[PDB]
């Protein structure tokens, strides 16, 4: 046997292992290295293909097994030829070109479609005259004029795509990216058309002319389908007819963009780029011949031939950057279209310099000094052209101003004082700049004063000069301040006030000049957030809909495209608002308000659509997507930073914008009522009765969570977010009039419409109130009366909005029985009636029948709920009537109770019936506006419950019936309401998983068997008591079963692939609903006089669980939100329910053992502040934002559900006879039918549960879906299998239509992909069966493209190595995916799961984990050895916006030990800056490398930043360090970019100026992210700064040991070792007072901290110098008397590190803790050192 040592690699693992292979002349065979043992053979016969490389030996069997041996060694040739021996012993367009072609023909249909829709005619909705249709109208047609402005953005960004990507040679083009661009075109085209068949209809009414822009989009469309006839591959005409098309569609769309008003830039500028890019092509006609010259003069052919190509590639280059600019030029503000022009200029470029080269080649001074000359014209022209658009990049749109340099230098300095808060030497050069700036802008002030005649004019612009003169003197001397004292926090803050008062005093000198910009730069920002979701949108429309087979998430998609599709019109109304009244401080609050609100559905689309590209089919459609995903996150992010800085600019003017929007509100339902005396209202489109009555509900319930949170804020005395709560008030109080209107326009009957309207008119004028009282009290904070006016203003406008509620016709009869239960129980339950009629067991049998007859009203009104509206309301009136019925059989039997406290029970179960069935009819009365909410429906069916199970407990305590008869009824009653759950059980009724169900209905059913012998065995015998038990106990498993299977139903549903789960919630409300009503019915127990003290303690462990209870779902509710304001406001109802419940626990205290009645007065005052609490808490969490949203459940799903529910169904109605005959035999104990009938009951009640249990068991949810993938992942790794095999054997083809960065990108985002869906796959498996199918399916989803990207990849690498190193890669992914999902399939979500399965799977995901780490390097080098900058700027993006889209739960951590690795990262990031700044001068091939480190240092910067945020002990803080961190974001991705750029092209010479200050901006900023965090600690930041530097005293300390060790010249004069030991002892003496002061200074002012530690590093940097002269002075004759020294300073300056370190951790720290401790510990240690030196320094 020949054994080779050879390296095979761990499946799951990028790990070589060594592998001994043996190869026998029958067999080869597998051993161990280390312990020599046979661990696999096969046959030599078996084995067919075998192949050998340089660095590998492949082997294949197959028919044996699924998958081959490759194992890497160097002798793989050797091995190879014995294993051939041995067996010898034994026995025309391309393809790339069709899909392009195809793509084209698609895309004609598509143009040639929307042209002939152009000649048809929209019909317009029916309209009223009303404001409400007037606005609808103008919204509309300003929606379709942002849409067509964008998509012909998408349409002319896409046609000079086109044109850049033809440009080359038919190979080595890209036709996956033309594809895109002509998709991107007729998909823009096809929305462009149906947008202005709307808005040409629009035109048609209100009289104007709509034929002038249909015929602008008909040519539009011509000129688009003559471009997509020029770009067909098999067309033969010359290039120019291209450029021509392209060019003419420009011209087109310009026309277009003038029709509709959306031409934006001013014709100026279109000439002068028409002038520049002309002045561009005539200085490269210059060139070309100077290049001609030259060509006739040189001799050779073979170098003539490349002079005359240089200069023909120089003319086509400069000939399609005039068409480009053509192209692009009506459009030049997109981002899109900026890019394009800059792709055809660097294509300009390398023509020049390649013509320049060409010509160098040539050899003459006058003929190389011409071609330099003209070529450097031609760069200086492009140069002009290329900094003339991107001046047009920035809005600038409008007047000059009289002061714009002046502002525009005050705007920045400020906000360079603002960002370097904490650092004070920033702020004070910023400072020192910003005066001379703002001095600057004075004297401008004083000239034009002095220049100006009017006397009025002059005399505001001298004072406006004065008052910033005195903002500038301010400044100036809080300057001062922060330079006097740099550790400061107060003199920080006090420049930080100055610079905001030079920022506000600039806003009056000017015309408000600073916020006008700022918000100008947010209307800029806000329009192309807009423009990217509309042409994201589009792209999403066109993949979902395409013929490709959809593979993938894509109805998320859509859900996503739907909800950011309803909130464009909303931001594009801001802008325009904003734009409409530019000195509305009104207009630019809701500007920013719109954007804020746009960021969350922006960013789940951004997410849905990348998750859906890797599964589409059609590459064009997948790309279209993937690059507006990209713009649309950009675009976001911009959108979020433009969104800060306008609010901080604009401030607190929320309150009185407010009031503004109640008013004028108040004013438009004036005018709707008009209209609705006229016949000018009429339905709006789209407005359904159904849908405003929703609509009304749900705002009544926002408006009343706004109030509660509005009451919160003030209770707070927090202004800021006050503002923020009346918004919310006005907001949905916009929604209310709304719905208002559409149901006063829907109905018919005049009167019906008046109330509705006066309703709104009375809930809009108590809102005012409501509003200005909180203005006036949130002026003045501590006012206990005007709490209290707050609370009656409040409960006013609560009152007002349940009477718009019910004013809709359909409330009354659920209004009718709620009026009856409550007079009934008022007049019936307050009073008992004295006189009595009948005897006493008469009374009894009547409550009998009430009950039964309510129970079962119940249970109607329960069907009834998934009836008609005219079924619940019915049912609700006669569920009314019962319930007076059995009130009034209710106060019979207490009033012929004997005992006084037997009424008085009765009297309170009776109470609580009232409670139970007027929170029924609530329920019902929330349905009755939203019928088809499923949410409403599993409440009133709980409401049921609770029902029946008053009735229930009524009826025990007080009946005194035959034993076990009342067992038997109250089984019954909870029997029939509890077979309501499984009628459409589409909602979780329980929060159990699928195994909690499955463990659930076992035990219920082993319960239920034991009631069940136990009622058998007590009715043989006649045992009464335990047969009423029994009875109970069997009602009750049988009610847990139902509900276990009822979940378990549910579950099945949700579980199934088309079917959509849906969120929580905040607050669950069925658990919600029992802990108010118990704490409501405990304290009505306190209220009343009549109460034991044994009663009063229950009540009182009643109130203490239930409110722990609600604030846990306030700490719960606080973790979930991703809403700030939500999350203080659950933190306050928390503490205020706690702060309620303590007081209420208090005053118990004092009432157990005193008994007396005051006390007991005392008590029942201190109830009510506990039920106000938990009504302000009932009202915040009753916001539709915080409701769960419904489950998605497919009809296969509901298939599934079936069969459990018919199980459980015919159990329960077995079950019922079962009750039926065992009440029976109660009467009489033996009868021969009735146990017959009993035996019958009890066999098809046990066989339907063993039937339900086997279907529960066989489902196994998440197995089914887990063997699918597992069979899919084998299919992948045997493609990757065949591609590594034919990879080795030489014989893999290459992908010939694509480049490598878009088969790297495709991937990179699967991988992407998979990685955002490792961990959740985890947490299914460990707890939810339901979730871990949809896991699984959507993570084995992106393999198969993961798969043939990787294949082509490979493919197209040219070096084996790194081939191999692709497929090898990911080979692990896919192994590693497939031991997660084994591990999966094995825990499959059941937690029962042994600690094996939890160990293996914690390992599979470390290994994944791994996996994916080490495929993304893989591709990033890739990227970053080539100038590939995308997916940089994407990850850079990407982090900063996850730094905000993230919920808040404050998780553990400490600030300090975020603030030292932040800061060592922010450093790190300075570092790699400023290196890239030097390669970018000497090696420039270096800067994509260095561009991929700073990529991976700021996003490890940006990941760290969320946690320091929640960590820090300010809001304030964090918010400074997670802004700070994403304008760093934004500097590094311009800055990458810039990289990429200069790497690509080096020798460009603006490129390079670009980058250096796109460098400089970096730099600015990491200072700024540095200062942040600073901020959060002077102190702590002062020990890291010190143990920097000790660090680099030490380092120094070590370069003169190695330089005194072996050479070194010690001689200073006469100066010896005898004068230094003073001075170098009265050191270490400052020394030993330093180690005290920190020692002393770890707990304490932050600035003591710090100028205690900055003390200790003088005095060290001090010791280590005068240790070296010492040293010095000893000589060099003597190396170790020297070294012995300056060891001795080294382990001082070690120490003082360790002790730094000590105080930093100790600081802060109270004195029982261990870091204290610590401190002294080192302090001491410090001291030994210090002596040890100061004894060796004596001895020499």
């Amino acid at each position: 046997v020949s054994f080779f040592l050879v390296k095979e690699k761990m499946k799951g693992k990028n790990k070589l292992v060594p592998r001994l292979l043996g190869i026998t002349k029958e067999c080869v065979m597998r051993v161990d290295e280390k312990t020599k043992e046979v661990i696999q053979e096969w046959s030599l016969t078996n084995i067919k293909r075998w192949a050998a490389s340089p660095k590998s030996f492949t082997l294949d069997f197959g028919d044996y097994q699924d998958g081959y041996y490759s194992v890497q060694t160097t002798e793989g040739e050797q091995i190879a030829q014995l294993i051939a021996g041995y067996i010898d012993i034994i026995l025309p367009l391309t393809s790339a070109q069709q899909a392009l072609t195809g793509t084209i023909n698609s895309s004609m249909q598509a143009v040639q479609a929307a042209q002939a829709t152009l000649d048809d005619f929209e019909t317009l909705p029916p309209l009223g005259q009303d404001a409400a249709s007037k606005a609808w109208r103008k919204n509309k047609m300003d929606e379709s004029k942002h849409e067509i402005h964008s998509q012909v953005d998408a349409i002319t960004a896409g046609t000079a795509s086109v044109v850049n990507l033809t440009a080359g040679d038919p190979a080595e083009t890209d036709y996956t990216a033309v594809g895109c661009a002509v998709t991107t075109i007729s998909s823009n085209l096809t929305e462009m058309s149906r947008g202005v068949k709307l808005l040409a209809a629009l035109l048609e009414d209100e009289g104007g002319n709509g034929r002038p822009l249909l015929q602008a989009a008909k040519g539009l469309a011509g000129a688009v389908s003559e471009l997509l006839r020029s770009a067909q591959p098999a067309s033969a005409e010359p290039r120019q007819n291209l450029l021509l098309a392209a060019g003419n569609v420009g011209q087109a769309s310009g026309e277009l963009l003038q029709q509709i008003g959306e031409s934006d830039t001013d014709p100026h500028f279109q000439d002068v780029l028409m002038q520049l890019a002309n002045a561009v092509a005539s200085a490269a006609a210059a060139l070309v011949l100077k290049a001609k010259s030259v060509a006739q003069r040189t001799e050779d052919s073979g170098l003539q031939t490349q002079v005359i190509a240089a200069a023909t590639q120089c003319a086509l280059s400069t000939s399609q950057l005039v068409a480009c600019t053509k192209v692009v030029a009506p459009t030049i503000s997109s981002p899109v279209c900026q890019e394009q022009l800059v792709e055809a200029g660097r294509l300009v470029a390398k023509a020049v310099e390649g013509c320049v080269s060409a010509s160098q080649a040539a050899t003459e001074d006058g003929q190389l000094l011409r071609g330099v000359g003209a070529a450097a014209t031609a760069v200086t022209q492009a140069l002009n052209e290329l900094l003339q658009h991107v001046k047009a990049h920035a809005t600038g749109a409008g007047p000059a101003g009289r002061y714009d340099q002046a502002t525009d230098t005050i705007l920045t300095v400020t906000e360079n004082i603002f960002s370097s808060m904490g650092d004070a030497g920033e702020m004070v050069r910023q400072a020192r700049i910003l005066a001379q700036a703002t001095s600057d802008l004075v004297n401008a002030i004083k000239a034009d004063a002095e220049g100006e005649s009017d006397l009025e004019n002059s005399r505001k612009l001298l004072s406006a000069a004065k008052i910033l003169a005195d903002a500038t003197a301010k400044m100036v001397e809080a300057a001062k301040g922060a330079a006097a004292h740099p550790d400061s926090e107060e003199q920080q803050q006090r420049l930080r006030e100055a610079a905001e008062g030079l920022r506000m005093a600039t806003n009056a000198a000017a015309q408000n000049a600073i916020k006008k910009k700022l918000v100008q730069r947010l209307e800029h920002a806000a329009k192309q957030a807009a423009a990217s979701a509309t042409q994201t949108i589009a792209a999403a429309q066109h993949a979902a809909s395409a013929p490709k087979a959809s593979a993938g998430p894509q109805p998320l998609l859509v859900q996503s495209c739907k909800a950011v599709a309803e909130q464009i019109p909303l931001l594009v109304q801001g802008v325009r608002g904003s734009q409409a009244q530019p000195d509305s401080p009104s207009a630019q609050l809701a500007l920013i308000a719109a954007s804020q609100s746009f960021l969350q559905p922006g960013g789940k689309m951004v997410a849905a659509a990348k998750a859906s590209v890797p599964t589409i089919q059609d590459q064009a459609s997948a790309m279209q997507l993937s690059q507006c995903a990209k713009n649309l996150g950009t675009a976001l992010a911009e959108l979020r930073t433009a969104a800060q800085k306008a609010q901080e600019a604009c401030g607190p003017l929320e309150m009185d914008s407010a009031l503004s929007v109640v008013q004028n509100l108040e004013k438009d339902l004036q005018e709707i009522k008009a209209a609705a005396r006229d016949g000018k209202l009429k339905p709006l489109p789209g407005e359904t009765m159904e849908k405003c009555t929703q609509d009304l509900g749900n705002s009544t319930k926002a408006v009343s969570s706004a109030i509660a949170k509005l009451l919160g804020e003030i209770a707070q005395g927090n202004e800021n977010y006050a503002g923020i709560a009346a918004r919310d008030v006005a907001g949905g109080l916009r929604s209310l009039a709304q719905a208002a209107r559409g149901v006063a326009a829907l109905t018919s009957d005049p009167a019906v419409q008046a109330i509705v309207l006066d309703t709104a008119s009375d809930v809009l004028d108590k809102a005012s109130s409501l509003i200005e009282e909180a203005k006036k009290a949130s002026g003045h904070p501590g006012d206990p009366e005007s709490q209290q006016r707050l609370a009656q203003v409040a409960k006013a406008v609560t009152q007002a909005l349940n009477r718009c509620v019910s004013c809709l016709p359909g409330q009354r009869d659920v209004d009718n029985a709620l009026r009856a239960v409550g007079d009934a129980s008022k007049r019936l339950l307050s009073d008992l009636l004295p006189p009595s009629t009948g005897t006493f067991q008469e009374a009894q049998s009547r409550l009998n029948e009430a009950a039964a007859g309510l129970n079962q009203a119940a249970t109607e009104l329960v069907q009834a709920s998934r009836g008609t509206p005219q079924d619940l309301a019915r049912a609700s009136g006669r569920f009314g009537q019962d319930f007076s019925t059995f009130l009034e059989a209710g106060v019979e039997m207490a009033g012929q109770a004997p005992s006084q406290e037997d009424r008085a029970q009765v009297v309170s179960n009776l109470k609580g019936i009232s409670m139970s069935s007027s929170k029924l009819l609530l329920a019902a009365k929330a349905l009755s506006t939203d019928p088809a909410s499923p949410n409403l429906k599993s409440q009133l069916a709980a409401a049921a419950r609770a029902v029946t199970d008053s009735i229930n407990q009524l009826i025990t305590m007080c009946t005194q019936q035959a034993p076990g008869q009342k067992e038997c009824d109250n089984a019954l009653r909870q029997l029939e309401t509890v077979r309501e759950l499984l009628e459409n059980p589409v909602q979780p009724i329980n929060d159990m998983s699928y195994f909690g169900c499955l463990d659930s209905v076992m035990e219920n059913s082993k319960v239920l068997g034991e009631a069940m012998t136990g009622i058998s065995q007590n009715a043989k015998n006649g045992n009464l008591p335990e047969f009423g038990d029994a009875i109970a106990t069997a009602s009750k498993a049988l009610c847990g079963f139902t509900e276990a299977a009822a979940q378990a139903a549910y579950l099945v549903g949700v579980s199934d692939p088309n079917s959509q789960a849906g969120q929580q919630g905040l607050v669950e409300p069925t658990q919600f609903a029992r802990a108010n009503q118990a704490i409501q019915m405990a304290c009505q127990s306190l209220g009343e006089p009549g109460c034991t003290q044994a009663q009063v303690l229950s009540a009182a462990t009643i109130v203490a669980k239930h409110t722990s209870a609600l604030c846990n779902s306030c700490r719960l509710a606080s973790a979930r939100t991703a809403n700030p304001t939500a999350k203080r406001q659950f933190v306050q109802s928390a503490k205020e329910v706690a702060n309620s419940t303590a007081n209420l626990v208090k005053t118990i205290k004092a009432l157990d053992g005193d008994f007396t009645e005051e006390n007991r007065a005392q008590c029942r005052a201190a109830t009510a502040p506990l039920l106000e609490a938990v009504d302000n808490l009932s009202a915040f969490a009753s916001n539709p934002e915080f409701s769960s949203v419904p489950a998605q459940i497919s009809p296969e799903g509901r298939a599934a559900m079936e069969p459990i529910v018919i199980s459980a169904k015919t159990m329960l109605e077995s079950a019922g006879g079962l009750i039926q005959t065992a009440r029976a035999l109660a009467v009489n104990p033996r009868d021969p039918p009735r146990w017959s009938v009993l035996a019958g009951h009890s066999r098809t009640v046990s066989d339907s549960i063993k039937k339900l249990i086997t279907s529960m068991r066989d489902k196994a949810p998440g197995q089914l879906e887990c063997e699918t993938a597992i069979a899919a992942l084998n299919s992948c790794l045997r493609d990757l299998d065949q591609a590594s095999l034919a990879a080795v054997s030489q014989q893999l083809a290459p992908r010939e239509g694509i480049s490598q960065e878009a088969l790297h990108t495709q991937m990179l985002t699967a991988v992407q992909e998979i990685s955002h869906l490792i961990e959740p796959l985890a947490s299914a498996a460990r707890a939810e069966a339901s979730q871990l199918g949809h896991k699984v399916s959507q993570m084995a989803q992106y393999f198969e493209p993961l798969t043939l990207a990787a294949v082509g990849a490979a493919s197209k690498t040219l070096s084996h190595p790194q081939q191999m190193a692709l497929l090898d890669q990911t080979k692990t992914l896919a192994e590693s995916a497939l031991q997660l999902l084994y591990t999966a399939k094995e825990a499959g979500g059941n937690p029962k799961q042994a600690a094996h399965t939890q160990e293996a799977l914690e390992e599979a995901v470390q290994m994944m984990t791994e996996a994916v780490e080490d495929l993304t390097t893989t591709l990033n080098e890739a990227a970053s050895a080539a100038g590939v900058v995308g997916g940089m700027v994407d990850s850079i993006t990407q982090a900063i916006n996850q730094l905000d889209e993230g919920p808040m739960g404050d998780p553990e951590g400490s600030f300090v030990d975020y603030q030292t690795t932040m800061v060592r990262t922010a450093k790190a990031i300075a570092v790699t800056v400023q290196e890239m700044v030097t390669k970018s001068n000497t090696s420039p091939e270096e800067l994509g490398p260095l561009a991929n480190q700073l990529t991976s240092d700021y996003g490890r910067l940006a990941s760290q930043a969320k946690p320091a945020a929640v960590a820090a002990e300010n809001e304030e803080i964090g918010a400074h360090i997670k802004h700070r961190v994403q304008e760093l974001g934004h500097g590094c991705s311009a800055l990458v970019t810039k990289a990429g750029a200069l790497q690509c092209s080096p020798s460009d010479v603006y490129t390079k100026k670009e980058l250096i200050e796109c460098a400089r901006r970096v730099s600015e900023k990491v200072s700024h992210v540095l200062a942040a965090l600073q901020a959060g600690n002077r102190g702590t930041q002062a020990c890291i700064t010190a143990a920097s530097a000790v660090s680099g005293i030490i380092a120094d300390l070590d370069t003169t040991i190695m330089f005194a060790t072996a050479g070194t010249l010690n001689r200073e004069g006469a100066e010896t070792f005898a004068d230094h030991r003073e001075g170098i002892l009265k050191t270490a003496k400052v020394l030993v007072e330093d180690t005290k002061v920190l020692v002393q200074n770890a707990a304490g002012s932050q600035e003591k901290l710090a100028q205690a530690a900055q003390s200790s590093v003088a005095t060290i940097t001090r010791l280590a110098d005068v240790v070296k002269l010492g040293a010095a002075s000893l000589g060099a004759e003597d190396p170790e008397t020297q070294v012995v020294l300056i060891n001795a300073v080294k382990d001082v300056a070690k120490a003082l590190g360790d002790l730094i370190s000590a105080t930093k951790a100790a600081a802060g720290k109270v004195g029982d803790d261990p870091a204290v401790w610590q401190l002294k510990n080192s302090a001491k240690v410090m001291v030994t050192n210090v002596t040890s030196l100061l004894k060796t320094v004596k001895a020499v």
